[PDB]
């Protein structure tokens, strides 16, 4: 689908058996989700945004469905104020920007 | 132009007579630029991102050229780590997202 930007580009995602809403975010290199339960082993990592930094947990090779499209990749979990789908997953579902 | 997302979607902007690079950011409601000199009166405002909050200066009806396209709108200036073009300006240049 094509989406204009008069509203936030929110989509439905499915990850770890659960349904959530997330923001398609061309401004984000990586994917960052609010606190949630994931299966498996993770790695401690710190990332930075507009107001400073947060500690996240890094999960690799995680299956995630984004607006119907399946992708496997790294997902960071930590105290972000919103679920963000970043470029590491956007390239996998073939998202482009038109200006 | 259409742009894929294997790299950051950076474009050239011109604002207040100066040339800068900025990120086309569908995840940002508003436009936030690093500290720079602008002409005119502004308003004190605070905005929030992944690691917390920052104080910005809000400039209205500012002329800004984004990748060749002229737009007039609100620009926030403050200690963001990167120049961000948000949805308030992206709609004006007709940017869309395709997934
Ligand atoms: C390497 O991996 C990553 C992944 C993500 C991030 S990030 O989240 O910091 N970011 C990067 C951006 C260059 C600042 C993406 C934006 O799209 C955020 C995403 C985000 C949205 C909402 C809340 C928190 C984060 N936009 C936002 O800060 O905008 C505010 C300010 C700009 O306009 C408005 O829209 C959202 C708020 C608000 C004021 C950093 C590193």
């Amino acid at each position: 689908p094509q989406v204009t930007l008069w509203q936030r580009p929110l989509v439905t995602i499915k990850i770890g058996g659960q349904l959530k809403e997330a923001l398609l975010d061309t401004g984000a290199d990586d994917t960052v989700l609010e606190e949630m339960s994931l299966p498996g082993r993770w790695k401690p990592k710190m990332i930075g945004g507009i107001g400073g930094f947060i500690k996240v947990r890094q999960y690799d090779q995680i299956l995630i469905e984004i607006a119907g499209h399946k992708a496997i990749g790294t997902v960071l979990v930590g105290p972000t104020p919103v679920n963000i789908i970043g470029r590491n997953l956007l390239t996998q579902i073939g998202a482009t920007l038109n200006f």
